[PDB]
């Protein structure tokens, strides 16, 4: 079997998106292509980047990026991260599943904000995976 497409939606793809995108590819690796994309691209957070440097793992090498069609069209399941994201997501493919695991946005906070919100999303992923 070939491996499943899993997209990250989020508001800026700037932290929660990046954060489940690093998280993604180290739990989910091996039966899953992973991405993520924003509303809107607000570059990586930098409080993000310390968040995930804490766990091991580096995504100082991530991208903020926009909605792409041709990665939902190929998307096995789209996940929306907020509000914002949930509401204006395009229209996806009518085979294409999406899920809303919504988390609080850190930005503009303390350093604990980022940690608190990376390990909802670990836990998120890791119980995802053991569907
Ligand atoms: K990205």
């Amino acid at each position: 079997m070939d491996k499943k497409t899993i997209y990250f939606i989020s508001t800026g793809n700037s932290a929660r998106s990046q954060m489940a995108e690093g998280w993604g590819k180290e739990i989910l690796g091996e039966g899953w292509n992973v991405y993520s994309a924003g509303i809107e691209t607000h570059g990586v957070n930098p409080k993000a980047i310390e968040a995930m440097k804490e766990v091991d793992i580096d995504i100082s090498n991530h991208t903020s990026d926009l909605i792409d069609n041709d990665i939902l069209k190929q998307s096995d399941l789209v996940v929306t991260l907020c509000s914002d994201a949930d509401n204006n997501c395009p229209i996806l493919p009518p085979n294409v599943k999406k899920e809303h695991w919504g988390f609080d946005d850190p930005a503009g906070k303390e350093w604990s904000e980022f940690q608190r919100v990376r390990d909802e999303i670990k836990l998120a992923i890791e119980k995802f995976k053991l569907r």
